[PDB]
């Protein structure tokens, strides 16, 4: 039900901060001439794309659905900077 919506889409945003968190590290890393692991830019891929089906399946009305919006739009935002990512570090 609605709770259990709020609920899933909340656990959801936590991790995905998390992992915009390690796309801001592998962005500052590559941004300054370092490098960084082709299959961590691959795994993190996974992990994004991972929570973006998982916020998908949820189902829900009202706020809970302007929420996994602002969310999955959010998600969109970081896939698409990561694929800059992978063709500026490979």
């Amino acid at each position: 039900g609605p709770g259990s919506s709020s609920k899933a889409i909340s656990d959801i945003s936590f991790q995905v901060e998390r992992l915009a968190g390690q796309l801001s590290a592998f962005d500052t890393v590559i941004g300054k001439g370092g490098k960084v692991e082709e299959k961590n830019l691959e795994n993190l891929m996974e992990m994004l794309m991972n929570q973006l089906v998982k916020l998908d399946a949820i189902s829900g009305d009202g706020d809970v659905k302007l929420k996994k919006k602002m969310q999955e739009e959010r998600l969109h935002k970081y896939v698409e900077a990561l694929d800059l990512l992978k063709i500026k570090n490979s």
